[PDB]
DNA sequence: ATCCGTTA
DNA sequence: TAACGGAT
């Protein structure tokens, strides 16, 4: 099957991703910005216990690292009844220099799909932002406090990869993946490839071209260090769901 | 928690 | 001006 032919391309079998061709990202601040340190709001034991295994997993993966930084933003526990960590980066966002929004809206993106190409493959990349390294100079920006009362733990952690909740993450990811897939596009001029951050659609004129193109796209993505969800993959179908649309009979 | 634009 | 929804 597809899962077995391309072990490196799937999140399920290829391990955590890392975009090896992309330089670690440097995040420019606005001209008058200085660090802001917001105290961590006290967290309930219930929330802390819920969040803990996620933090530990990220530490084990090297995605979080200990740090000491003049920046600090609060971690929010957000439920489901399962607490997960959500960093409030709003005050960091306000101090980071704006970039032009280059990600197309889905409506316009889909306008680039011709009736000629009606065989589809849809992939979503797992933990997309985390595949992009953050330059060490920019890591301190995103620090938060992690305390474990019953383990004498108290200090800051920060991200070594592009973080969730950062205003520029979707745009920077979209632009990075475009750079990495530029060659694939050149090597396969007959294929249509739509990118919406971590949501991809490959379209072909025939089931064959689609299966061949999909094989190529999977091999390329895996080689570049990205990882797609095998669970959710829609491979070589006449009908697929993409960006909240049902694509069928060239409609939508 | 906190913030901020939109409705009531 | 008080809710309310959705946001990080």
């Amino acid at each position: 099957t597809w899962l077995s032919d391309f072990p490196q391309a799937w999140a399920e079998t290829g391990g955590m991703g890392l975009a090896v061709r992309q330089a670690p990202l440097i995040i420019p601040l606005k001209a008058t910005s200085t660090p802001v340190s917001i105290k961590q709001y006290p967290m309930s034991q219930e929330a802390r216990l819920g969040i803990k295994p996620h933090i530990q997993r990220l530490l084990d993966q090297g995605i979080l690292v200990p740090c000491q930084s003049p920046w600090n933003t609060p971690l929010l526990p957000v439920k489901t009844n399962d607490y997960r960590p959500v960093q409030d980066l709003r005050e960091v966002n306000k101090r980071v220099e704006d970039i032009h929004p280059t990600v197309p809206n889905p409506y316009n993106l889909l306008s680039g799909l011709p009736p000629s190409h009606q065989w589809y493959t849809v992939l979503d990349l797992k933990d997309a932002f985390f595949c992009l390294r953050l330059h060490p100079t920019s890591q301190p920006l995103f620090a938060f406090e992690w305390r474990d009362p019953e383990m004498g733990i108290s200090g800051q952690l920060t991200w070594t990869r592009l973080p969730q909740g950062f205003k520029n993450s979707p745009t920077l990811f979209d632009e990075a993946l475009h750079r990495d897939l530029a060659d694939f596009r050149i090597q396969h001029p007959d294929l249509i490839l739509l990118q919406y951050v971590d949501d991809l659609l490959l379209a072909a004129t025939s089931e064959l071209d689609c299966q061949q193109g999909t094989r190529a796209l999977l091999q390329t993505l895996g080689n570049l260090g990205y990882r797609a969800s095998a669970k959710k993959a829609q491979i070589c179908q006449k009908q697929v769901k993409y960006l909240g649309y049902l694509l069928k009979e060239g409609q939508r």
